[PDB]
C-alpha cells in the first residue's frame, strides 16, 4: 500500500479531482477530465479494499460516500472525497491524534481566554458602550472586537478611537494584548511539555 | 454524595456550558429568544453556585483545626456569586458582579488554577523582557518623534503617540500604513522601521526561548 | 572575517535606486571579479552542493545586455546574487535544516488544505450570495479563508456576514481556533525531530 | 566603603530607582506648565541624585569586561546637562540597575550569528521574489512593484502578514496565479524562519543541558 512517490502522485490526483470543480472548466482537454476522474476513482477503490481486512469508522465511513459518483449532497460529497487523503498518507493520522491530544489543553488554557475576554469587553462595553457602539455598544459585540483586539488585526483601529477621548486608552489594550500575549505562550509551552512527558 | 461529583469530566463539561451560556445571554441582545430556555439556564446556572456553597462549607467543617489562597479566592468569588444575583441589571455595582459569577469556572476546573499558578510564574521574564521592550520603544519613538515629529503629528506629535505608534508597529498591525509615507520623504524610512522591527523580534524570541528552558529544566532531560 | 565579500555581492545586486561618481563602477567590476575564484576554486577540487555552485557559479560568469535584451538581464542578477550561498557555509546548514523540515511541513499542510476545503465550501454555500468577491467560488474562498488563517485584517472578511448571520463568528472562529492548534502541533513535531538528534 | 558596592544589589532600592527614571524619562516634558512645578523639579533632582549615585558607585568599586564599558560610558553621558539625542542615552542607565536586563542582553547578542545568517538566507528569498514581482507587476502597480527598493520593502510588508491581501487580490483580479506567487512566498519565509527559531533554541540548550 505505501510507498512515497506512489502516495504523492496520489495526494496530486485526490487534490486535483478537488478543486476542478467545476466553473474553471468552461474549456478543457476533456480526455485528461476523464482520466482524473477515473483514477480518482480507482483510488476510492484502493483503499475501499485494504479496508476489507476506531479509525477504521472513519476509514469506512469516508471511502463509502466517496464510492458515490443535489446541491448540498454535491458539496458534501467533494468534501469527503478529499477526506480519504488521510486514509491515504498515514502520518496525516498520527498528526491527527496529536491534534486530539492538544485539545483538552487547548480547551483549558481557552476557557481562561474567556475569562480575561469577558473582563475587558464588560468593563470595555461599560467603558467604550456609548462612544463607539459598533465595536462596545453590546457584549457580544465587544466581545467580538476584544477578539479582534487579540489576534492583533488592524487593532489600532479598535484603540486610537477610543484613545482621543480617554487618556488612559492604551493601558486598557496593551495590558489587554500583553495579558493575552503571555497566557497563550503559556498554552504552548504545556502542549510541548504534555507533548514530551507523553512519551 | 457531594465530594464525589466535583471530579467528573462529563458534569464539569457540562456545567462550564451552563456558566458560559448564562454569562454570555444577556439582555437586551436577547430581547427575543425562548423565555423557557434562558428560564432554564439561568435556573441552574444558580444552583450550579448553590451545589458550590454546598461543597466548600463541607471541606470546611472538614479541616479539623479550622484554619488554599484558593479557598479564599474560592468561598468569596461563590459567596458573591451566591445571593446578589443581577440581570440586564441598570447601573452599576452588578454590572461587573456579572464578572466574579463567570470567575466561578476556576473554582470548577482543578487545571485552571494549576495553569494560573504557571502564568504567575512566567511573569518574572515577562516582566524584565518587558523593561528592555521599553527602552527600545524609548529609543525609537524619540529618534521618532524627532524625525518624523514636524511630518506627521498624528503619530509622532509627541513622545506618548509615538510610543503608542510604535507598539502599533511592534505588534506588525497594518505598520505598512506607520512607515510608507516616511518612505515617501526619507528614503532612510525603511532603515528605521525595519531596524525597530526586528530588534524587537529577537528580543520577544529570547523571552520565548528563555520561559521554554526554565519550564523544560524544572522537568524533563533529566 | 568574510562579510566584506557579502557587502559586495549584496551590494553590487540592489544598486540602481544616482550615487558612487564611478565607485558604483568599481564595485561593478569587482563584484565581476568575485564569480572568477569560484569558477576556479570550483576546479581546484577533484578526485550535490557542486550541482549549485557550478551552475550558479557558471550563470554569473555570462556577461550582460548592453542597450538591449533586458530579458534574461534579471534572472542573471538572480544567479549573481545566489553565490552568496556559495561562499556564505553557513547558509548552506540553514538550507539543509529547512529541506529537512519540509516533510513535516507537506504534511500538516495536507491538512490545513483539508479544513480549507471544508470551510471554503461550508462558507462558499453559507456567503456565497451576500459577498461573491469573497465567497463568489471555491478559488477565492480559499484565497480569502487563506487571508482569516494568516490573520490579516480579518475582520473584513467576517464582520458584514455577522450583520447578516448572527452565528458567522462560530465558523470564522472554530475556523481559527483548529487552523492555530493544528500549526502550533506541528512547530513542536519539527521541534522536536531536531533536539533527536542530539537526545 | 560598602555602602554603595552593595546597594546597587538591593530589589526595592531598584524598583524605587527605575520608578525615577522612567518617570523622569517619560514626564520630559511635553506637560510641565501646571503638575506641581515643586513635583517634577523634584523629579529631576533625584533622577539627576541617581546618576551621581552611580558615579559614586563605580569610583568606589573600582578603587577596590564589556559592562563597566557600557556602564562607565552611560552613567559618564548621563552626568551632562545631535544633543537632543542626549536624553536617550540616560534611559540606558536601568540597565546598569537591573542585573536581569543585563544577563538578557546578553542572550540576545548570543542571538546575532544565527539570526544575520537567516536574514541573509531570507534577503535572498524577498531578492528572487521581489526581481520577480519587479517585473510581474510592475507596470500594473508600481507604487509597490515599480523598482526594486519598494519591491523589497513591498515584500518585506507581505512577510509580516501585515495587510497582505490588499497588495496581492489587485495583482488577483489582473492575473490567475498570483496567489501562487504570494502563497508559496509566505510559506518558504515562514518555514525559514520556524528552522531560525528552533536553531536558536538548540543553541540554548546546546549552551549546558546533556
Ligand atoms: C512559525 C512562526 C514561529 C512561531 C513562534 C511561536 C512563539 C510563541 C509566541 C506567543 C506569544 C508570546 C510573545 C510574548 O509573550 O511577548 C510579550 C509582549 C510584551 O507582547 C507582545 O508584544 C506580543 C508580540 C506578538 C507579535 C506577533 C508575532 C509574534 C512575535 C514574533 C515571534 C517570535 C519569534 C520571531
Ligand atoms: C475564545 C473566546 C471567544 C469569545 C467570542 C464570543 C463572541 C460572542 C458574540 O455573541 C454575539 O454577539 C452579537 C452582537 O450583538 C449578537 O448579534 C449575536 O447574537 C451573538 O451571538
Ligand atoms: C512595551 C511597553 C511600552 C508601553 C508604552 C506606553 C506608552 C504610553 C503613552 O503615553 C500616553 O501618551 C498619550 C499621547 O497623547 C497621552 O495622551 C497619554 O496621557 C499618555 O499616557
Ligand atoms: C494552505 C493551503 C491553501 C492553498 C490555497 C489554494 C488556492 C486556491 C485558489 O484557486 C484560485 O482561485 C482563483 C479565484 O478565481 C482563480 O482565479 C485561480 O485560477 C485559482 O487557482
Ligand atoms: C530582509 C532584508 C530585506 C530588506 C530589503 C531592503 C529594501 C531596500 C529598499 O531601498 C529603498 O528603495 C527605495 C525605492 O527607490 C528608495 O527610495 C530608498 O532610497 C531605498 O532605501
Ligand atoms: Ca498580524
Ligand atoms: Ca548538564
Amino acid at each position: 500500500k505505501d510507498n512515497r512517490i506512489f502516495q504523492f502522485t496520489v495526494v496530486s490526483i485526490i487534490i486535483l479531482n478537488a478543486v476542478l470543480i467545476g466553473a474553471t472548466t468552461y474549456e478543457l482537454d476533456p480526455l485528461f477530465l476523464e482520466t482524473i476522474h477515473l483514477l480518482d476513482y480507482g483510488i476510492t477503490i484502493f483503499f475501499v479494499i485494504e479496508i476489507l481486512i476506531g479509525w477504521n469508522i472513519f476509514d469506512t465511513v469516508i471511502v463509502a460516500i466517496s464510492l458515490i459518483p443535489s446541491f448540498l449532497v454535491l458539496r458534501l460529497l467533494r468534501i469527503f472525497r478529499v477526506l480519504r487523503l488521510i486514509s491515504v498518507i498515514p502520518e496525516l493520522k498520527q498528526i491527527i491524534e496529536a491534534i486530539l491530544e492538544s485539545v483538552r489543553r487547548v480547551f483549558f488554557v481557552s476557557l481562561l481566554l474567556f475569562i480575561i475576554l469577558y473582563i475587558y469587553a464588560t468593563m470595555g462595553a461599560i467603558l467604550f458602550g456609548n462612544d463607539d457602539p459598533s465595536r462596545w455598544g453590546d457584549l457580544g459585540i465587544s466581545l467580538i472586537t476584544l477578539f479582534q483586539v487579540l489576534t492583533l488585526s488592524s487593532w489600532e483601529t479598535v484603540m486610537l478611537p477610543m484613545q482621543e477621548i480617554y487618556w488612559w486608552s492604551w493601558v486598557y489594550f496593551f495590558s489587554f494584548i500583553i495579558i493575552c500575549s503571555i497566557t497563550i505562550l503559556n498554552l504552548v509551552i504545556a502542549i510541548l511539555v504534555d507533548v514530551v512527558i507523553q512519551k
